[PDB]
């Protein structure tokens, strides 16, 4: 079956790892420990295949990071609608991918996590821009109510399967 590498990248707090294990053990981590950067298998079925997914929760504990952007097939780059600056952060995570891969067309999906929240700082208009400046998908998600959380990494998955 095919193997899947994602990489779930994005500034501390924005719920790189409560998407993660809400994708993997179906329920909402609120407490997590910020330094732990771990791995999840998933064995799934998407779209009448059955795919393997190793996904990558990085941590943020620079150039140590290539080592994962390097294995790494797809990136879920997660912002949180409430934290202008995670979203003015992916800019910088998008620029090292390219470097890295040594490409300007590597899977990606943007992610506008806490879509639960009220009074969001970051509207989905400048993510929408943002995400067509990069020709890749933008998704809203919240890891508290499991909304958007399969679609975001499916449609990762199938950024990967179809580049
Ligand atoms: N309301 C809400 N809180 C969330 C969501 N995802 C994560 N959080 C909270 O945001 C904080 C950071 O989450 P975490 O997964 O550790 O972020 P990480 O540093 O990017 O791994 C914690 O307090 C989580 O409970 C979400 O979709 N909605
Ligand atoms: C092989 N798997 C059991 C773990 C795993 N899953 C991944 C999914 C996407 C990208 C990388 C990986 C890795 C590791 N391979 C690396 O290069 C690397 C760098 C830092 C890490 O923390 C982990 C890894
Ligand atoms: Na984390």
């Amino acid at each position: 079956m095919t193997e899947y590498k994602l990489v779930v990248v994005g500034a501390g707090g924005v719920g790189k790892s409560a998407l993660t294990i809400q994708l993997i053990q179906n329920h909402f981590v609120d407490e997590y420990d910020p330094t732990i950067e771990d791995s999840y298998r998933k064995q799934v079925v998407i779209d009448g295949e059955t795919c393997l997914l190793d996904i990558l929760d990085t941590a943020g504990q620079s150039a140590m990071r290539d080592q994962y952007m390097r294995t790494g097939e797809g990136f879920l780059c997660v912002f949180a609608i409430n934290n202008t600056k995670s979203f003015e952060d992916i800019h910088q995570y998008r620029e090292q991918i390219k470097r890295v891969k040594d490409s300007d067309d590597v899977p990606m999906v943007l992610v506008g996590n806490k879509c639960d929240l009220a009074a969001r700082t970051v509207e989905s208009r400048q993510a929408q821009d943002l995400a067509r400046s990069y020709g890749i998908p933008y998704i809203e998600t919240s890891a508290k109510t499991r909304q958007g959380v399969e679609d975001a990494f499916y449609t990762l998955v199938r950024e990967i399967r179809q580049h």
